């Protein structure tokens, strides 16, 4: 193993406090406006799955987790970040900025050579675990794994349409609030409505159900679009799928196909409960999105709707170590 | 006008508070676990509404609010209140615990005659301002008026169908807390799931859009059905349902059919907008239902969604107050 | 061991819960209210603390809970309950309405035998962990643990009254919701200001600091009283404590004070963190009261202020558990 | 009349709509990162305070509230502002950046005349309603006006002191979220347990106490200090204040010297409160600093602690205002 973190915040931190608990090689991070000793205590604890435990302290100018030395480096730029003197060969993208083949392709210019864009991207391919794997492979430099959304709606999807079809759909998350979204009021001078209050408010939000769906399971790209609400909540959401559905089925079916799935194939991918209530219960709960077998749930004979749960904060940031795992795999030769 | 507001909470209150900015009738209010002084100190202030101005103060042993002399009464059963010796015309129900003729009618044997339940019944009429209108008339002595959500989707549903027919459609809402919702988890020995901790969590709710909906614009009675979310917001709730739609057209004109409604004949009750934002603004919006052009909005041909949002809290109070009218000029001759 | 724990709500449970993190004997539970069914469901779940993994589930018409058998009766009368016919000789009562030796005393009636009220009690003796102890042998029969602020003020007082000695002081208690607090409003019959709506507000409220405190540590019985606010927060609470100190030093020897103390005696019941930040970490932080070395201290001459945070919920929870415990050694020979 | 308000979010706006509810003059705003159309609709839409109902539109290329052509400006350094070509005397200053004598000055070069910092400074003047007045004259060209706190404590240690005298003296804010505190972890390079997550947590606050009431009420410069906590609270928050007295005394006359001041002298700036409960009520409330007479107010014989709340958004926001107008009578000639 050998990996590399550009910057760090939500997914930055996660996706490396994951490589850990996973099987993950510790890296080199490089996050400008965060010094070295904030990142200690800036990962050490967390409001909501958090604290740690790790030998979590600096040494020789530099962070050592547990003990083992991740070199962690700074600079406004990429193309400067070091991988050669560093050498960690697969890197992750987080920051936000750095989104497309040619933001990323940029790293190597430094030294470096594969990455993983752990966000949408436009022109970069969009794994999504379920049905990445087998569209992957090794003439990929620079992937992009879509979304937390498009992970929770990535399983259910493929579920429901193989099996029923899926002719035509729409999707509601309710997002739990966000880095942006603004502690009272002010500016989204790009994003305006969530330039608002962020904890009196249900604020829409446009999304991407036609983004990585479309993009990743293609036989669809063209038929789910759909929203999202951000609400108080902390870190859970719970996406809203409605679907005219083509082999007429009882919401019951709906029942054993992802039941079948949680175990068969979608794993360690898809969940599926019925052991109901949960709410943002999942808070801290790898996995990717769970199916509620009963609750939100309702049916009329072809057309239907399903809630499942994702944890946005950290089900993805599991997923980033797989896609980043099985590329290895495949990759490693 | 003679009023009557069997208890007050919620509903009870803001219903009292609602008659006066109106042209309503004071009266009598009957609260069982609340005396006189709770009453004033507890209408004077409201964390969500909140304040007001009136004169608010017990004199000679009862409420008088806006000097202006209402009783109020105590007793754990209305068979037994006074409306007698009191003189109180129409009754209002809100308590919860009394939802049906069988239960209003007793509202009678104490001495009474004129009454509306504040929530669905199982028995009674079930008049949504719009339309509730003409299926009314004078042989109905214990109408009710169906709740909050339910208002909120009557108005959407007759522009959307008799307007584009909706053939088979979906609803969420997402409640913002009520009563109900447990501070931090506990019993809901029936109720389950919202016993949970309600201010961490985003519960799941069994709902009636099929309810009022199907019972109040007949037609319907049948092809919608939905369900919820309580989310932390302390009074807001936006209705999203989603159609199929029988006369293919484009979510534009699902523009100008909810404009000329808001205008038109759906006046006050519906309203519309399209300058976005929004949110929880709403709050204290004397309103019913207000559809929001270009928000949590979504069209494909002739499958889509449309967004309205509440006030649960006060929207319905108006109503009450124009259920409660409108009866007068018929009922009365 | 033997104990049984008379009822189950927030303290009912985590004192389940507790036992076993521990080394204490499953039991009998006594809840009216709640089915067998429904709390195997109400135990292994948990907004704040939330899920197990116990081998949670019923059987031969009880509780089994990581296979092993812990009855379940349900009477609403304790002088009722088995405890006999049973076997479990150390009641915890959590309930609530059961908080005088007069009240306690009864459950023999039934049969049982000896109890510790997790409530602060008029006559009872009135333990703590750190001081407790030595005053207690066993005379005492039903013996109680005076709550969580205390639990979270003696340490903190014993520290620097015995040391600096402590002439007069004040307190405030950020408390984090709990059950009361209704999430809407509402009657406060006897409680009225956390009868309104408690996730909007800043609430004061009554409270102990001369409680327990004079009533556990002597020397004191006449010098602290205090206050509460209630924050949206779901768990955590923060104990602010001015005193007038009697020998002069310096906010740091607060410091050492307290650092020697978390080592030397108060050892795992006090705390102690310079290492900032902190806010609701504590979070499931089996503990008592932890001091915060720097944060929401200050100091002028001999007038200072000092931090210490709980877990209300669960800090407490571990206290009956000793407090439960200890006894055992003395109340066993 | 003529003002001017460079910037404008939470303080800028309220004092635009503090200004209109009075009888300022409106002006030119100038706001580098706002639009002029973000504006009217940022200026319209409030979560916590929000709407209005004026005139509020573009017109030819600046804002119009309330048919008042009110002209706006963008440019990221006033001392390039227009109030030249622009004729608007007084300068308010909002960003937060330029902060000092230094810093407004600056306003000047480009042509404009006379200042008023809405926030605390270093070497400018620190006038408080209550007792900046007389200290007040002429020869002061770029005056500053303390924050929120300070305005909530200067009237309440006014009266004790002045009358009972204030000797030793520590306070608790527990102020509710800030335009900065994050909604969800991060950073806080600056500012770290405030980069923390705003929604879940109790978080510690520096503040000054110290600042202006020392700078203030001359005589104290030396016997506060203070601290504060932020909570979830959207806008309300109340100052906690513990004091050794002097003058012996008790808890009562504290009422009295409160009340008589509420009506005497702090006539609208101290308020005042015996039923009670309130809580984030003041919520708009223009006021200043409210004293809740029997919440969370505790006496032993001298030390006692006393307790009131501001509305940090817009009890300050007035307060400019007449900062703002006194300034005038004075200032003209």
């Amino acid at each position: 193993s050998k990996i590399g973190i550009n910057g760090f915040g939500r997914i930055g931190r996660l996706v490396l406090r994951a490589a850990l608990s996973c099987g993950a090689q510790v890296v080199a991070v490089n996050d400008p406006f965060i010094a070295l000793e904030y990142m200690v205590y800036m990962f050490k604890y967390d409001s909501t799955h958090g604290v740690f435990k790790g030998e979590v302290k600096m040494e020789d100018g530099a962070l050592v987790v547990d003990g083992k030395k991740i070199t962690v480096f700074n600079e406004m730029k990429p193309e400067n970040i070091p991988w050669s003197k560093a050498g960690a060969e697969y890197i992750v993208e987080s920051t936000g900025v750095f989104t497309t083949i040619e933001k990323a392709s940029a790293h190597f210019k430094g030294g470096a050579k594969k990455v993983v864009i752990s966000a949408p991207s436009a022109d970069a391919p969009m794994f999504v675990c379920g049905v990445n794997l087998e569209k992957y492979s090794k003439d990929m430099t620079v992937v992009s794994n879509a979304s937390c959304t498009t992970n929770c709606l990535a399983p259910v999807a493929k579920v429901l349409h193989e099996n029923f079809e899926i002719v035509e759909g729409l999707m509601t998350t309710v997002h739990a609030v966000t880095a942006t979204q603004k502690t009272v009021d002010g500016p989204s001078a790009k994003d305006w409505r969530g330039g608002r209050g962020a904890a009196q408010n249900i604020i829409p939000s446009s999304t991407g159900a036609a983004k990585a769906v479309g993009k990743v399971i293609p036989e669809l790209d063209g038929k789910l679009t759909g929203m999202a609400f951000r609400v108080p909540t902390p870190d859970v959401s719970v996406v809203d799928l409605t679907v005219r559905l083509g082999k007429e089925c009882s919401y019951d079916d709906i029942k054993a196909a992802m039941k079948t799935a949680s175990e068969g194939p979608l794993q360690g991918f898809l969940g599926y409960t019925e052991d109901d209530v949960v709410s943002s219960d999942f808070i801290g709960d790898n996995r990717s999105s769970i199916f509620d077998a009963k609750a939100g749930i309702q049916l009329s004979k072809t057309f239907v709707k399903v809630v499942s749960w994702y944890d946005n904060e950290f089900g993805y940031s599991q997923r980033v170590i797989d896609l980043l795992k099985h590329m290895q795999k495949v990759d490693s030769a």
